DNA sequence: AGAAAGCCATTAGAG
DNA sequence: TCTCTAATGGCTTTC
């Protein structure tokens, strides 16, 4: 139908990484993710904007 | 300015 | 099936 891509522990654990210093991103920072991980730009935006959704309720 | 990014409510797919 | 979460739509805000 449309498709979902399972993020494997390696990718969730830099992404909860860099997410511990930086709860936004500046473009030049997300290519450099997307590279790092094989993931999209688009993918890393979507990524911080619903762990940013997460980090609002549990504070 | 106006694309881009954010917020948000919601959907749905894979394990 | 059940749950987690990737992914979308539709506005508003940013820069
Ligand atoms: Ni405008």
């Amino acid at each position: 139908k449309r498709g979902r891509q399972t993020y494997t522990r390696y990718q969730t654990l830099e992404l909860e990484k860099e997410f511990h210093f930086n709860r936004y991103l500046t473009r030049r920072r997300r290519i450099e993710i997307a590279h790092a991980l094989s993931l999209t730009e688009r993918q890393i935006k979507i990524w911080f904007q619903n762990r940013r959704m997460k980090w609002k309720k549990e504070n």
